[PDB]
């Protein structure tokens, strides 16, 4: 019932995501020089370095907030892709499946810890 355990669990999951080749297009903000119309479609850019920095600065209160930012990386990729068959979008789908498979226990354990704290 450790209410703080999610933070190191998220740090370790972000480390795995950074080791994965599929994360390369998402490790840093999208390059506006390569994609000059990016901000005409995407209102809120997000990337894994920003997620990691926000976590390390102590600026997430819960793993749900981290999960909302990670999911924004994937929805941005889906909204900017010109095709559902594109390379970068295809990498986003595999990364998303891996992230969701691993974040599920983090969220469940945190929510269970909070419910126990308030019993
Ligand atoms: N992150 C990540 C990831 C992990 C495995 Br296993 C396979 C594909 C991926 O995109």
């Amino acid at each position: 019932y450790d209410i703080q355990a999610w933070k190191k669990q998220c740090e370790e999951l972000l480390n795995l995501i950074f080791q994965c080749e599929d994360s390369e297009p998402f490790r840093q903000p999208v390059d506006l020089l390569e994609y000059p119309d990016y901000r005409d479609i995407i209102d809120t850019p997000m990337d894994f370095a920003t997620v990691r920095e926000t976590l390390e600065a102590g600026n997430y209160e819960s793993p749900m907030e981290l999960c909302k930012d990670v999911r924004l990386i994937f929805s941005n990729s889906k909204a900017y892709t010109p095709s559902k068959r594109s390379r970068i979008y295809s990498m986003s789908l595999r990364l998303s499946a891996f992230f969701e498979e691993h974040i599920s226990s983090v969220l469940s354990d945190y929510k269970s810890a909070l419910r126990f704290h308030k019993r």
